[PDB]
């Protein structure tokens, strides 16, 4: 199933997630939406509070054959160092994009979609994609890292966008 993607300034979108108990059949269909949520809405990443589902767990793909599947359920850095940045942006905050400040390079621990833990050294892309979506996991949104008249200008960018999306 598809599932609807929060926009800020939704509340929900900073409320921190429960760590997964257990990873059973109930999760493993919550990672198959994401998934299809994900890919639906062209996404490479989404973290379960941006569909309303507070519980550590992320789902990234930035294959373009849409077939390098790779899920996070709670996830631990475990080292980072190095400072990058990129203009990012966010299915929760549609068609805004920012440079945000992120380390270079990350090495997490987190169980698959079997439950099975698993390390994973990132650098590039991938290593800003996991620190971007463990962000959504405590609350935390790309923009809270600007000034704040950039963000109030992304906020009502996004507002605007849904006022007008919203047709009637
Ligand atoms: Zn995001």
């Amino acid at each position: 199933s598809v599932l609807q993607v929060l926009h800020i300034p939704d509340e929900r979108l900073r409320k921190v997630a429960k760590p997964v108990e257990e990873v059973n059949a109930e999760i493993q269909r919550i990672v198959d939406d994401m998934f299809e949520t994900m890919y639906a809405e062209e996404g490479i990443g989404l973290a379960a509070t941006q569909v309303d589902i507070h519980q550590r767990i992320i789902v990234i793909d930035v294959s373009e054959n849409r077939d390098e599947r790779l899920v996070l359920i709670n996830p631990e850095l475990l080292e980072k160092s190095g400072e990058t940045g990129i203009e990012e942006g966010c299915l929760s905050i549609p068609e805004q994009r920012a440079l945000v400040p992120r380390a270079e390079k990350v090495k997490i621990r987190a169980l698959d979609r079997d439950g099975k833990p698993f390390e994973l050294e990132a650098d590039g892309l991938l290593a800003i994609c996991i620190q971007h979506e463990m962000d959504h996991l405590v609350g935390k949104l790309f923009m809270d890292y600007l000034s704040p008249l950039k963000q109030q200008r992304i906020r009502q960018k996004v507002e605007k966008l849904d006022r007008l999306k919203a047709r009637a």
